[PDB]
Formats: structure tokens, sequence, C-alpha cells
């Protein structure tokens, strides 16, 4: 499968997280 | 225009917010 | 199917309505 | 991550899912 | 237009369905 | 970026609008 | 609801449509 | 990558394509 | 849920998977 | 298969692009 | 919110920019 | 065009590519 990459930016703390397709 | 909901959700609390389009 | 929702803001109004998928 | 609602609708009866990104 | 086929899963009964762009 | 259009068709009156990405 | 525009294309002819949303 | 697969109907024929990503 | 299919190539070893949603 | 348009914009100018699905 | 990366290629000019969500 | 991306895996074999758009 593709991983994309994003970086989630919450309330306390960013952070590049993988999103699996 | 058009307004979706969505909750961002960070460490373990999330928050409604809009998404204009 | 899903259904998602979205605001419908027209001229000055809006409404709630469904997506259908 | 962001969290969409939806209904997800059967035969005759739906419920509210998470989808989560 | 475009028809996509996925598997409509509910309480009781999967099916195969199109959807149609 | 790019640019898509729409028609926002509201109360009664639509006007081309763009969408940036 | 938003309206896009897209082109129906089959052998080699195009026509305009509306994706309604 | 993912081959995803839809039913292509033209004015004259439907087909089934696949969608690279 | 919804559950599209795709075919997963990676070093020309292809199969089909489920995408749910 | 389907034609969407969009304007693909740099610097200083655009330019409208096909996007086919 | 989420935040996608692509390269945003012009006439003249690449460069890696923010998608937000 | 916008190019994202996705590590692309398949028998755990991934890789960078982009993903025109």
């Amino acid at each position: 499968a593709l991983v994309f990459f994003a970086e989630d930016c919450g309330s306390n703390k960013c952070a590049i997280i993988g999103l699996a397709v």
C-alpha cells in the first residue's frame, strides 16, 4: 500500500504521522 | 459554501472545527 | 451507504444537508 | 488526527461512525 | 460517467453496489 | 497552487467561485 | 449546493456535466 | 502503486478501466 | 462501512486488497 | 473518462489544465 | 489540523508548500 | 502541477514516489 505523510498538529504537539492506504 | 464538520483531536482531547468550501 | 453532513450556507441562510454515498 | 462523522446505513437502520484520519 | 464498485456491508447484509460519478 | 471552480448556488442565486489548493 | 464542472469524454467526444453537491 | 477499477461509460460504450495511483 | 477494491502492486506482484471506509 | 478543469498558477501567471480521470 | 506536503512546480520555480486541513 | 509524496510498499520494499496532479 501507499504511505502518505502529514504533520498532525494537535493542541499540544505536532508530529509527522503516516497515513496508510 | 458548504461546511463540513470535523474534530481536531490531539493527545486525548478533541475540538470541533469547520471546513469551509 | 454512508451519509455525510454539511451546512449549506446560501445567500445568508444555512441548513444542514446529507450527502449520500 | 481529524475525525469526520457519517451515518453508516444498512437495510433499515443507521449508525454514527467516525472516520479518522 | 464513472462507476466505482464497493461492498456495502451492513448489519446483516453485504452487497456490491455501484457508485456513480 | 491549483484553483478549481464551482457554482455556489445559494438561496435561489448562483455565482462561480474558486477553490484554492 | 456546489456544482463542479466536468466533461464526460467517451470515444472521441466530450459533454459538459455538472456534479452536484 | 494501487490500481482501482471503474466502469467508464461514455456515449457509445462502457468498459472496465484501471486507474493507477 | 464501504469496501473498495484495488490491485496492490509493488515489484510486479499485484493482488486484490480491500479498502475499508 | 471524466475531465476536470483547474488553473495551474505559478509565481505570477496561471494556465488552464485538464485533470483526467 | 493536518498539513500535507507537495512540490508546487510552476513555470520557473518548484517549491515545497504545506497544505492545511 | 502539485506533486505529493508517498512510500510505495509491496512486499516490504518501500520507496518514495511522486504523485502528480
